[PDB]
């Protein structure tokens, strides 16, 4: 209050279902495929895929950045709809209390419509860097590139 979003609206060729579970369900999984040079492992530490489920992506050794945990705090896996919050590990950055992430996806013909809302929280009466936007902006969205390249070459997966 006041806290810094980006809003965007994005489509690509994919289907929503399969979107849904590469960039949601199971991203911290395939964050350890597209990029395996940055990531090391992926896990759920307590849940199921359901509200209050957590999970910690772990990076290779030679990384600054160290773990993330987030927690599922709401999944209509059904509609392509989840909230969910960055709220541990190395990754923060000071005046970022946490991340919170907001995702619908729709399908559009042969595949998809995401709205995408990313809400920066600094912490107790700080201010949120800028720079910081711009790079959670291009490192999540290169790895949806990445992703999407890689669903569109294997139909088969998740579909
Ligand atoms: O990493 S990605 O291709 O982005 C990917 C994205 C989403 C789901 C995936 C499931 C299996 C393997 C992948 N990659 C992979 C690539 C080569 C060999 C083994 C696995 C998946
Ligand atoms: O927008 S991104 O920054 O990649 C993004 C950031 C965070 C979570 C996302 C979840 C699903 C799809 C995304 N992108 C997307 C791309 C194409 C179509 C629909 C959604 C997500
Ligand atoms: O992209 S950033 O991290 O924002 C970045 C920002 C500023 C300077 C960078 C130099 C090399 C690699 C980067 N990225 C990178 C990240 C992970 C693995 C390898 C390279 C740099
Ligand atoms: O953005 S994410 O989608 O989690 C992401 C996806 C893929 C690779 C990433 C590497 C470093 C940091 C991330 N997140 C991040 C968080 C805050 C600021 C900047 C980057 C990465």
């Amino acid at each position: 209050m006041a806290a810094y979003t980006i809003v965007k609206e994005e489509e690509s060729p994919i289907a929503p279902h399969r979107l849904f579970k590469a960039l949601v369900l199971e991203r911290h999984q395939v964050l350890v495929k597209a990029q395996p040079h940055v990531f090391k492992s992926g896990e759920i530490i307590e849940g199921d895929g359901g509200v209050g489920t957590v999970t910690k992506i772990t990076f290779v050794d030679g990384h600054p950045l160290t773990y993330m945990l987030h927690k599922f705090d709401e999944i209509d896996a059904a509609n392509f709809y989840c909230k969910y919050t960055l709220f541990e590990g190395d990754v923060l950055r000071d005046n970022i209390e946490k991340v919170v992430y907001e995702v619908k996806l729709e399908a559009v013909g042969g595949g998809s419509k995401g709205k995408i809302t990313v809400t920066y929280h600094p912490k107790p009466g700080c201010t949120v860097n800028e720079e910081e936007v711009k790079i959670g902006e291009k490192k999540a969205y290169e790895f949806y590139k990445q992703v999407e390249e890689y669903l569109a070459a294997n139909p088969e997966v998740f579909a």
